[PDB]
């Protein structure tokens, strides 16, 4: 599945409803700690709509339980991320992923 561990707390009240676009700052890395993607390094947040299957299952279930302002470590199982196929040339097969994600605001 997905494990959410809070790094920095949010308001504990404003959770993302379906329909809203979540605007977040993320850093994706493999189980060893090597980064593969980071919106922070680009200085440009990532916007996406929740509950439309836009993102991997770990995000769909993990980001849904975060509050606005919260920063969390999302440890995601390979069947909740890319799985056996992976994402060729970035994420290999059967890869546990770790996302440091911050829910900045909703639009
Ligand atoms: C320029 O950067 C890449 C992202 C890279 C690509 C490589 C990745 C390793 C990683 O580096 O992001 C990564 O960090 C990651 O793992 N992310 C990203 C952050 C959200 C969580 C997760 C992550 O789930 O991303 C997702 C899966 C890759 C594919 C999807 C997993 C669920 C599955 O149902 C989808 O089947 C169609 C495939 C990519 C998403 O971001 C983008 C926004 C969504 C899609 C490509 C599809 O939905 C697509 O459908 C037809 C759409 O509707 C979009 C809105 C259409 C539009 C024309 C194309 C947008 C493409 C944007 C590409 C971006 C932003």
């Amino acid at each position: 599945g997905v494990q959410v561990e809070t790094i920095s707390p949010g308001d504990g009240r404003t959770f993302p409803k379906r329909g809203q676009t979540c605007v977040v700052h993320y850093t994706g890395m493999l189980e060893d700690g090597k980064k593969f993607d980071s919106s922070r390094d680009r200085n440009k947040p990532f916007k996406f709509m929740l509950g439309k299957q836009e993102v991997i299952r770990g995000w769909e279930e993990g980001v849904a339980q975060m509050s606005v302002g919260q920063r969390a470590k999302l440890t995601i199982s390979p069947d909740y991320a890319y799985g056996a196929t992976g994402h060729p040339g970035i994420i290999p097969p059967h890869a546990t992923l770790v996302f440091d994600v911050e829910l900045l605001k909703l639009e």
